């Protein structure tokens, strides 16, 4: 009905009250819905307002559910769910939501809210209940960066966007450019790593990954998805993968763990962000900050740096024995299964975690301490860095010094399962005799990158600006679009259902060596898995770059999956050697009997109950290596094939077409 | 298409060969498709019924799985979903038929299959599939009565059809009456309860449920259905508070659960039924029978008494306990939301069971002790009793001990949540003042009941009999229709949206008093539950005995749901008193935002199923007319039987 399409108003200018009227609308609210501000004066609003609209939304007054919880947060604070005060009110606002019993009352309920509790706490909450609502299913919620801005842009263009608006008349309006690699100098060898830490895509992928998969709430309000544990590890370590790529193509080592909390942080970081809600600036991080005991009364934090090292050193001795313990006192075995999984919950705290008493909070906690080193008692009245949002995280250096550390945990485990045995990673009958990549106008094995400008229009998200179109000038990574083709021999005289497990590696190492597998196997990033049906004697299989199911398209990101233009490493101008590696694996074992929808639910979706591959995530490289292995070229099956690419990137600013 | 209509006829006739011609139609069975007792002398065969037929269906000749598993089951033995190998047999073939993704190949795969599986098989794995496609929806399934009459009629009646067939001129025939109450004498006390127990349409009944709500099926997306669990429960749990009912209404006591299975068994029960497929007997079970350790190497059943012992055992800690451990170790706590749904599917076995392994198949292994305690190690080569089989099992009487049983268990749970507070169940504003019931011509507050003959063509059933129409004559209960009066005021001045729950108990003890609640609240059969729109001031809510959101119409059993004409107790001729109770709960918190519309989504309550009354009484309430709060009414009814046959 229109109902579904009146509460994508709400997004509309988070901060322009409700009255104010967005798009080609306004809402009919009642004047017991008027905030005690401005109720005083309704009589001159609603009239005032009225005007240029050529629709008017009525609202029917309800009771509404209490909420003080909701409103405890100030409007003018920011919101993060690592800080486990807002966990409280967001779980108590998304019930209000969730239990809002038809599509008229959700829609009267957010209208009377909406002017009384903190956008950012209201823009999630709403997110959420709407994503897992069943009359609310199949709705294009708006890019948050459309909504909120300040968290994806330098704050010097809020007062270019502010004079271009109230100067120029709308259609001779210019494009304002975003700047990129505005953080630091060149002095700070991080700063190359702004095309990844910075980049819109990947803030909203890892924004959009922990809204359909939060850690708390209620198992049926989404939090028991099938194996979060795993995906939660998964993902991030896929992050890192990825990240420490992109170091060696700036001529930069690995990503360093961070080894011990009571030793200096290095990396300084400041975000240059300017929060239009909180009216403030996120604090910056200096050089060699240290982490120090969190005493936050308003934000119910309480928390020593031991507590954290405590946590650690019981995580770290159940990955050693081989199993947990639950509240109960009794033994859960962290087997080849579910153990990962299991550490998953247990190392990011979700309420899944079988202990949470025991083992804590880790992963989140750490956030919080990071992001609170330039005031951690509050005696200076600041709110926390960027590492304390979600939203924000990926833009500093210390994430994947901190997301490190967790990987090598969770790796602890990995090293303590069995090696997959020959058997077991081979495909009795198929063969795959090579796999070469193809870019129009450029030879084979061999994959371009540039940078490249889009548009997005950001008007939705100014507030208090004068209307129109707001169009900026983003510059990010872009790879040429290429294809795989993979031949593959059957053998046995039947259909043989496989699936194609496609990763990449670096080559060599920083010093220029050809790579060993216990290193390789952990720099292996994902870069396409789907099924296929060989025939009888040889296939040759074809695959788009733009078919991958690590990736979502252009359009679903501005107009929850990894960005496509992200897909490749950028590489160096003198080219970048690098492994590409193809496996075929017996889909008859990996298969995962289900019904599933495959229709964009922000790769096909997989909102569907289960995962649909039995193998472990990194299924071939997750494991060490069985007996007599020691470089990919041996670690090889018939069915597995590689070959040599090598990737250049070019400086130059191609168009968006 | 047309293709829906000719799967249709693969129910016709089931032993008759597909080659025979079904209605008025006949396949164009390919030669390499007819059996190998058969297939020699296809020529004469395929031209001996050749010409009469108005239309020739053509089937083309596809590759077709390997039907070794399929045909494992001989085409001369019973089926049963209860014995472990069966289960393995029908997910296998359900599987195959599920598996062909086009509509024509089903048709192609099913015509070649359905002369080499057994009968009752094929039907079960066909019936599953139709069901729960896509292609093959909202299709009308022919009554399992007209395809398979010899598991709902005495065996006598069989050699009069043949006979009647053979003789008669087609138009002259007179319909077969279906004898009632003779599988037992009045020495047998329990001969009373025929009615209910071997009465067509609460057998169908049953028998449809396990096919809507499976317990094991090749994916877990069909055997996982909302609260199936805690369904179980409570249907089941609605068949015995109905038996006791109508054993109040013949002067006996309350069904005695088998509180221990090493004690004789005193009521045997001979059904009196003959296997057409199986050309065999279903065996009676003696008195005093004794469950006795099972070893059917051919079934594959190896299982000790001790064993179900053994699961009760764990069942009733848990119970106790409060909560149940997973196969990984891991507790789940069996609270007031899920803990019966879980307990449910861990009781009887559904592959939902949280641990299998540890809490077993409790329900389905019961059934199969009971029916094989004549032949419990296979040295007499006999088949199981009507306890072994969905379809015959509510004949038994001992089906009802065994799930009395099942009950007090499930019960145990029950009497751990927190009583329901007198907040939890009024509804603010809401008064319900009165309820009344009135049939034509007989007085206020009084149902009545009587025996009633109606008619059912067996045709289709009835294999190697020269065709034409064969009308069974059933005599079944019946009550005259009736309808509820209901007078609410709403003193709110806005529109209030309510729940109106109706069931329906015995009145008095044995001492000839008002029951109390402890007691009666286990008697009460719910009568009806629909949604009703209340104005401020007053309302007056009328609603007819055949809207009954409990019953599914008669059209649909003769041409799941329990059958209309069973939703009224006997009663007795002298009249047998009862309390009518209704209660209006607020829509808004028991509303669920997604016989009652399409089946295939959520159960649209969100209150415990027997809500009123599934939990202990709070303090201080002691009977029903202190249990009351302002938003419930009760009243005295009279239930009065006629022995007569009223025509339809
Ligand atoms: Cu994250
Ligand atoms: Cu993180
Ligand atoms: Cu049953
Ligand atoms: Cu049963």
């Amino acid at each position: 009905m229109n109902y579904k399409k009146n509460l994508l108003l709400l997004y509309d200018r988070p901060r322009e009250p409700i009255f104010m009227g967005k798009g080609k609308s306004v809402f009919d609210v009642p004047d017991n819905y008027l905030t005690d501000r401005y109720r005083p004066i309704g009589p001159e609003i609603q009239n005032r307002f009225g005007e240029l609209a050529e629709e008017r939304i009525p609202v029917r007054s309800i009771a509404l559910p209490d909420l003080r919880i909701p409103m405890s947060l100030g409007r003018q604070e920011q919101f993060s769910l690592f800080i486990p005060r807002h966990r409280k009110i967001a779980a108590r606002l998304i019930d209000i939501f969730m239990g809002m019993r038809n599509i008229e009352e959700l829609q009267s309920c957010a209208v009377f809210a909406r002017d009384r509790i903190n956008p950012y706490l209201f823009n999630y909450a709403l997110s959420v209940a709407l994503l897992h609502r069943r009359d609310t299913k199949n709705l294009d919620l708006p890019s948050v960066v459309e909504v909120f801005p300040d968290k994806y842009v330098d704050s010097r263009v809020f007062e270019q966007i502010r004079e271009e608006a109230t100067v120029v008349p709308e259609g001779m309006r210019m494009p304002i450019v975003i700047p990129k690699d505005f953080t630091a100098s060149d002095l700070d060898e991080e700063h190359r790593l702004w095309y990844f830490r910075e980049d819109i895509g990947v803030n909203l992928h890892h924004w959009h990954w922990h809204l359909v998969y939060p850690f708390e709430a209620s198992n049926r309000a989404i939090v028991d998805k099938d194996r979060r544990g795993e995906l939660f590890y998964y993902m991030h370590s896929q992050l890192i993968a990825r990240y420490n790529f992109e170091r060696f193509c700036n001529r930069l080592q690995r990503v360093k763990r961070l080894n011990n909390l009571r030793e200096p942080i290095a990396e300084g970081y400041f975000p240059k962000l300017d929060s239009l809600v909180a009216s403030r600036t996120w604090p910056g991080r200096v050089d060699n900050a240290v982490i120090k005991d969190l005493n936050r009364e308003l934000d119910q934090i309480k928390q020593d740096v031991s507590d954290l090292e405590r946590w650690i050193d019981r995580i770290y001795e159940a990955v050693h024995q081989g199993y947990v313990v639950d509240e109960s006192g009794n033994r859960i075995f962290l087997d080849e299964e579910k153990g990962i999984d299991i550490l998953g919950n247990i190392i990011e705290s979700s309420i899944l975690s079988p202990n949470r008493q025991l083992y804590g909070d880790m992963h989140n906690v750490g956030h919080v301490f990071l992001s609170y080193t330039h005031d951690p008692d509050h005696r200076h009245l600041e709110s926390f860095g960027v590492m304390g949002d979600v939203a924000t995280a990926m833009r500093d250096p210390v994430f994947y010094r901190w997301h490190s550390f967790i990987d090598d945990i969770f790796q602890e485990h990995k090293i303590k399962l069995p090696a997959y045995t020959k058997s077991q990673l081979t495909y009795e009958g198929i063969s795959v005799t090579g796999i070469i990549v193809q870019s129009e106008g450029a030879p084979v094995n061999t994959l371009h990158t540039y940078w490249q400008q889009s548009d997005v229009d950001l008007s939705r998200g100014m507030d208090f600006v004068p209307r129109g179109n707001v169009f900026a000038r983003f510059t990010h990574l872009q790879h040429a679009p290429f294809q795989y083709v993979i031949q593959i021999d059957n053998t046995s005289d039947a259909q043989r259902m496989g699936f194609v497990r496609i990763f990449m590696a670096p080559k060599n190492d920083e010093r220029g060596q050809p790579m060993l597998f216990r290193d390789q196997r952990l720099f292996m990033v994902e870069m396409d898995k789907f099924l296929v049906a060989l025939r009888p004697g040889a296939n040759r299989i074809r695959r788009r770059s733009n078919e991958s199911t690590v990736t979502i398209p252009f359009e679903r990101t501005f107009r929850c999956g990894w960005p496509a233009h992200m897909l490749v490493p950028k590489g160096l101008p003198e080219g970048f050697p690098a492994d590409l590696f193809v496996m075929v694996s017996n889909y008859e074992d990996d298969r995962v009997v289900q019904d599933l929808v495959g229709t964009c639910n922000d790769y096909c979706g997989v909102r569907d109950r289960l995962y649909p591959d039995r193998k472990a995530m990194g299924f071939p490289f997750d494991r060490l290596a069985r007996t007599g292995v020691d470089r990919l070229s041996n670690f090889v099956t018939p069915n597995m094939a590689i070959q040599s690419v090598n990737v250049i990137h070019i400086d130059k600013t191609v168009p968006r077409t």
